[PDB]
């Protein structure tokens, strides 16, 4: 499955305090380098949120896994069927968003499907209010097995750099469980390391995108 | 000069508390869109030292200055003669480097040439202890013109992260002023915005580092 390069598309519904919009993705993915190339575009128009806050929700089978961490790939281990993510991401002192999604195999593309809904997000917030920088650091995402779900329970905060130097925190706590019937790779607690730089597309008009990102696991 | 894509070629040679090495990085960068992309291999052997800390001194011309700050580019107003680069490095409760190079255009060529040296280095630091991650944060890179030396002053605190989740500090003191004759374009104070992504050549057999970094000027 994820031996080679694979195409994935990124499909996205939002409101955020009654700010409706769409993004489409499309990129690829090589999970044996824990590469993704990835390319944003807002179909709505103007993006009423900043773009950054979007990145931990627009794919984390990818991540590359040593060979000796391969029995707790779980990520992996659901598909061809899928799993869905779910999320609760609260920005500190601002609003938060919940998220729900599907990710699974569509053909030969590894498609991610979301539904977005943010509330309580303060007009003078650095989100609303569109004061953060364009960039992203380096964050640990911290594994873990739930047994009754049989899935994964995974937390770890963001750094969102604002323009005034300060930082934005957003705690994200996320549940992943399969689609499918089938035996899955429980792991062990263990981290996902990972690096993101955004950019523009030189030769794109609408609003939009590019992320590349590099995921290794840790830990065990 | 920068309008289009150049070649680069870094040259280094270090002493870290004894410890002497050499690094040769070839790559290409394109101002226009603040792209780097380069790729570095220690021609020693092993790096006594981790590859992250060697970032901030393994090319700041190639930041994108939107067009209304074009008066404020020190760096590029320097060539195609150059400028010397100096810094103190000061690794938090560890050691420092020490480092000076050239950068100016060598044929086609931007060659950036350093020496290193290091010292105060403790064997159970993360430094020489080896416990840096492989990855790297965003910074703000702060500029300032020295009015006397007809350069600038520029300095910045780096964030390494610790395997054991903790965080290095790197406290950088920077200083640039042209080597030829000329009159060069001071600016008023103004910073960088950079982002950095480490990762590894898949058919590279040599110790390297592959590095993906985008840099734009913002303030004014």
């Amino acid at each position: 499955l994820f031996t080679g390069v694979v195409p994935i598309l990124v499909e996205l519904d939002g409101d955020v305090n009654g700010h409706k919009f769409s993004v489409s993705g499309e990129g690829e993915g090589d999970a044996t380098y824990g590469k993704l190339t990835l390319k944003f575009i807002c179909t709505t128009g103007k993006l009423p949120v900043p773009w950054p806050t979007l990145v931990t929700t627009l794919v984390q089978c990818f991540s590359r896994y040593p060979d000796h961490m391969k029995r707790h790939d779980f990520f992996k281990s659901a598909m061809p069927e899928g799993y869905v993510q779910e999320r609760t991401i609260f920005f500190k002192d601002d609003g938060n968003y919940k998220t729900r999604a599907e990710v699974k195999f569509e053909g030969d593309t590894l498609v991610n499907r979301i539904e977005l809904k943010g509330i309580d997000f303060k007009e003078d917030g650095n989100i609303l209010g569109h004061k953060l920088e364009y960039n992203y650091n380096s964050h640990n995402v911290y594994i873990m097995a739930d047994k009754q779900k049989n899935g994964i329970k995974v937390n770890f905060k963001t750094r969102h750099n604002i323009e005034d130097g300060s930082v934005q925190l957003a705690d994200h706590y996320q549940q992943n469980t399969p689609i499918g019937d089938g035996p899955v790779l429980l792991p062990d607690n263990h981290y996902l390391s990972t690096q993101s730089a955004l950019s523009k597309d030189p030769n794109e008009k609408r609003d939009h995108m590019v992320l590349l990102e590099f995921v290794t696991a840790a830990g065990i």
